[PDB]
């Protein structure tokens, strides 16, 4: 009941578009990233959200749970920064992900603690993409030869109350790759 929570079982993965009429409010060069979600898990490595396109030369952002804690990585264009939580996040107890990035500036918060920040080496300040999301794991994989086994493990736990750029995401309805639903618990 109340809040919809969704379940990740290690071979489900949703993807998401957001950006395009679709009904009510070429490349993207967005200058931010806003995302807020809640997850509960047993794991200690697992990839929970990946904003790209996908493709090797593309820029991405994405937020992984490494080693035990949950850590926000991105490149622009200009190499990678990674900004890791002290936050254990594997007690098997809903707890929240609040995270952004400003041009090269980003926070982290899991939890109460303070907020981790950072920023890419100069230059890039735009992150290209044509808008794909994706939540669990991710289908084009390849690109992920170059990160931790985390990005390449899926997640196993639950997920609920997302948020990226002040729209809600209804993992279900807007999911576009009709995958297996299973609630949570």
């Amino acid at each position: 009941g109340d809040a919809e929570a969704i379940a990740f079982d290690g071979r489900t993965y949703m993807e998401y578009h957001n950006a395009v009429t679709k009904s009510h409010l070429a490349e993207k060069a967005l200058q931010s990233n806003h995302f807020e979600l809640s997850i509960k898990t047993e794991a200690t490595q697992g990839l929970i959200l990946w904003s790209g396109k996908g493709l090797e030369r593309s820029d991405y952002i994405a937020l992984a749970i490494v080693d035990g804690f949950v850590q926000m990585m991105y490149d622009l264009g200009s190499k990678p920064v990674v900004l890791r939580s002290t936050v254990p996040i594997n007690t098997n107890h809903w707890t929240h992900i609040k995270a952004y990035r400003v041009q090269r500036e980003g926070s982290l918060q899991v939890g109460n603690e303070a907020p981790i920040t950072g920023s890419s080496p100069l230059g890039a300040t735009q992150l290209d993409t044509d808008g794909a999301l994706w939540l669990g794991g991710m289908e084009r994989l390849s690109v992920a030869h170059k990160l931790p086994k985390a990005y390449s493990t899926g997640f196993i736990g639950c997920i609920r109350d997302v948020i990226v750029d002040r729209q809600e995401l209804h993992l279900v309805e807007d999911a576009l790759n009709n995958p297996t639903i299973l609630h949570c618990s």
